[PDB]
């Protein structure tokens, strides 16, 4: 491809699993606070500047695309305009400084070296060299463009809550400047550029091996101080600020990419679509990196607003993960032939799967051990967590079987495809259980019909595919393995459990107009009909018409990432406590 897409999940995976081994060595004690500050100073003291300065000294200036940095640049500042002028028009009137200033520097300011460096290493070492010069050019010219004009923000908020509060407005002006000066991305920019051509791109040998030890250390550290500095550090956000909240992760992680690829598609005008395409997609994905750990630095240097950004600082590294990994394959498929299309959705789905099955792991073991299972809605859920389970390992072997014999694909088959029916049923099963839970009125639920229901319904539905069906021993995605009997059968199973699970949630509801647990059920039962509802439209649109149009392609992927990442919806209601 244009893009060494597959090197992106053990990409990810090396980032996020770095951060949550510092997150779980934070909370276990591992690691004094004496130890975490030290650790800080390496990150920031050497290892940040050591990792610009060989970057700044090697860069040929005369052959970067300008292009591209004024696209982020722009990109980044309208994001800058839009946060800041639709703070200050709707933030209280006293405490909106402190506001505008931060929020767009959290909605524009990314995680570029920590893991945006090595995410675009992975993604283009190979097919794009140059984009690796870009995350060196973009962050810093960003920070001096648009940091300053928010610390200016946050020093009018310093300075008028100051109770003098008539001080010169070029000191305000000055001291929001100095901050952008005095931090080492700008400081070390400045200094390696002027190196750049004191050496003439040339770093002295003993100096490039200096540099590479220390810099080539900043990546894996720098997360694991982002993973110390988690520590706790999401609390509680009161509501408010939680809608607040997801505006500006959206902007980050949404408005910003977005605002990117079309400022590329305006401002580029090179040679080829395909090198266009790739820059395009490139601005893309650098506007998905996670809010930048100094944005948090600087909300505590202020002493202002450190909850709503530290909070989302946190959050928006997790959920830059799901996003990125979502729009670098989405972005990816537009260009695939159908054959090569379908590994990609079956790639997609294998990553998913595994990180699904750890999540549904962990949360079925806490179900287990808590023996919460016992209960009699969370026994169904636990039902649920099996068939889930049994889905993303089914996906996990799928992958391999698909190649070996006949006979395993057949078994394979057989597994993977009853328990993700049986996920679908256990939808509206734990719907109308929810359901006779809330007609309290009832005896208790007959946990052995519904267990049996659950499983035997769908295990009959494949025995039927088996049977009724004939076989695609070419096909690469699961889901056409028994042809159109499989999508007939798995539309029938989706609009059954659909059925069922909006009419049992109308009837709760209508039961309501007159620990169980019964939010977090409705919960994970709305999640999982807005999957259900998914993947019903792409049964019946392969179904009713002959024709994938391309909204089939961008569906059929949604589909995969809610047939095996459901374990992540689980984990996220019962694997949290
Ligand atoms: O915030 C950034 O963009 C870079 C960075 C500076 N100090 C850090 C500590 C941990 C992780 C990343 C950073």
């Amino acid at each position: 491809p244009s893009m060494s897409i597959t090197r992106l999940f053990p990409a990810l995976l090396e980032c996020f699993g770095i951060v949550l081994c510092g997150y779980i060595a934070g909370r276990a004690n591992v690691i004094t606070s004496t130890q975490a500050k030290g650790l800080g100073n390496f990150v920031s003291r050497f290892a940040l500047p050591a990792l610009l300065f060989k970057n700044m000294v090697v860069l040929n200036f005369s052959n970067v695309d300008w292009s591209f940095l004024y696209s982020i640049l722009i990109a980044k500042a309208s994001v800058f305009f839009i946060v800041c002028v639709l703070t200050l028009l709707v933030a209280s009137p006293d405490s909106r400084f402190s506001k505008a200033g931060l929020f767009p520097i959290f909605a524009t300011q990314s995680n570029d070296f920590a893991l945006g460096y090595p995410i675009v290493e992975a993604l283009y070492q190979t097919t794009y060299p140059e984009y690796l010069q870009y995350i060196y050019l973009v962050a810093p010219i960003s920070l001096m463009m648009l940091n300053p004009i928010g610390f200016i923000f946050c020093e009018i908020q310093k300075w008028k809550d100051t109770q003098n509060a008539s001080q010169n407005k070029i000191k305000i002006v000055g001291l929001g400047l100095l901050r952008v000066l005095q931090n080492p991305i700008v400081f070390m920019v400045f200094i390696g550029i002027a190196f750049n051509f004191i050496l003439d791109r040339k770093v002295p040998v003993y100096v490039e091996n200096f540099l590479d030890g220390l810099g080539n250390s900043f990546s894996g550290s720098a997360l694991f101080y982002l993973g110390l500095t988690m520590v706790g550090k999401i609390k509680r956000l009161k509501k408010s600020a939680f809608v607040v909240l997801i505006l500006l992760i959206t902007a980050k992680l949404l408005v910003l990419p977005l605002l990117c690829r079309e400022m590329v598609e305006l401002l580029d005008k090179g040679d080829s679509v395909v090198n266009h395409t790739s820059l395009s997609n490139y601005a893309f994905l650098y506007g998905v990196f996670p809010v930048a750990p100094g944005v948090a630095i600087f909300a505590t240097q202020f002493n202002m607003e450190v909850e709503i950004i530290t909070s989302g600082m946190v959050i928006s590294t997790f959920v830059s993960a799901p996003i990125m990994y979502v729009s670098a394959w989405l972005l990816t498929f537009p260009t695939m032939d159908p054959k090569p299309l379908a590994y990609a959705i079956q790639n997609v789905s294998f990553d998913i799967s595994i990180v699904s099955l750890i999540s549904l792991i962990w949360s079925l073991a806490i179900l287990l051990l808590s023996k919460k299972y016992k209960q009699l809605p969370h026994m169904l859920t636990t039902n649920l967590l099996i068939a889930q389970s049994i889905v993303c390992a089914g996906m996990m072997i799928w992958n391999f079987v698909k190649e070996k014999n006949f006979v395993g694909q057949i078994l394979v088959f057989v597994l993977l495809y009853s328990s993700l029916y049986s996920t679908y049923l256990w939808t509206g099963l734990l719907a109308i259980s929810l359901f006779l839970l809330k007609k309290r009125e009832r005896v208790q639920i007959p946990v052995g019909i519904i267990i049996i229901s659950g499983w035997g319904i769908p295990a009959l539905l494949v025995g039927v595919l088996l049977i009724t069906g004939k076989h695609n021993g070419d096909s690469i995605d699961s889901a056409f393995f028994y042809g159109k009997e499989q999508m007939i059968t798995t539309a029938v199973t989706l609009f059954c459990s659909i059925l069922i699970a909006g009419i049992s949630l109308m009837c709760m509801n209508q039961t309501a107009q007159a620990d169980q647990q019964l939010t977090r059920h409705v919960l994970l039962c709305l999640l999982l009909i807005i999957g259900l509802f998914a993947n019903l439209s792409s049964c019946l649109w392969w179904l009713f018409n002959q024709e994938p149009g391309r909204l089939y392609v961008e569906l059929q992927f949604f589909c995969a990432v809610f047939n095996f990442g459901q374990g992540f919806i689980s984990f996220g209601i019962f694997g949290l406590d």
